[PDB]
């Protein structure tokens, strides 16, 4: 039932990572994981994130998404670790079934693009995904190429790659 998660070290860290660069509001263009495609396509719409950067240089990372008429929300809490770029999650004794979560920040410009990477164990099934996010709703087709090519260096089949349509309700 799941691709396996990769080996860490065929995921590249983005160096001299700047978080206070990184901050703020950026637009999953392109998602990619071991999860199963949603079986209902409205997921299938632009989402939006914020990364807040707290006090305590901890993020407040809130997306938003439509669905079923509504904005819902989510916010997490990205916790850094000695790895400037890397993060595991705020209070997880708070998150049920969810057992261990890693974000590492694998590129980035900062002002137009990134690319981060998730792996995480929730019902002790392990889960890994990478997101492509954009400041703005697109991004140049060369880029989601790179997207794609990385997503198939890390076990990823073209099905379990997608890039959501921007809509203007929640997101901006
Ligand atoms: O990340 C997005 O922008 C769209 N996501 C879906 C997706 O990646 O396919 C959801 C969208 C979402 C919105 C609202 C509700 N709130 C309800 S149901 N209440 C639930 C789902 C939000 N996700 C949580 C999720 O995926 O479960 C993000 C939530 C804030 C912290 C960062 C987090 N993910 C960032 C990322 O994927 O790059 C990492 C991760 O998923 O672990
Ligand atoms: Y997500």
């Amino acid at each position: 039932d799941l691709i396996p998660a990769p080996p860490l070290s065929k995921v590249p860290l983005q160096q001299n990572f700047q978080d206070n660069q990184f901050h703020g509001k950026w637009y999953q263009v392109g998602r990619a994981g071991n999860a199963a495609p949603p079986m209902d396509p409205e997921l299938l719409l632009l989402t939006a994130q914020t990364y807040e950067l707290k006090e305590d240089k901890s993020y407040d990372v809130t997306a938003v998404r439509f669905r079923k008429k509504m904005c819902e929300y989510l916010t997490m809490t990205f916790v850094p670790s000695p790895q400037p770029g890397e993060f595991t999650l705020g209070n997880i004794k708070n998150y049920p079934g969810l057992t261990s979560y890693f974000v590492r920040v694998v590129s980035t410009n900062y002002n137009q693009h990134a690319m981060v990477f998730f792996k995480k164990v929730q019902q002790n099934r392990e889960y890994f995904s990478i997101s492509l996010l954009g400041r703005t709703k697109e991004l140049a087709s060369e880029l989601k190429e790179n997207f794609i090519r990385f997503s198939k260096s890390l076990g990823l089949p073209e099905n379990h790659i997608v890039f959501p349509v921007p809509i203007d309700q929640c997101i901006d």
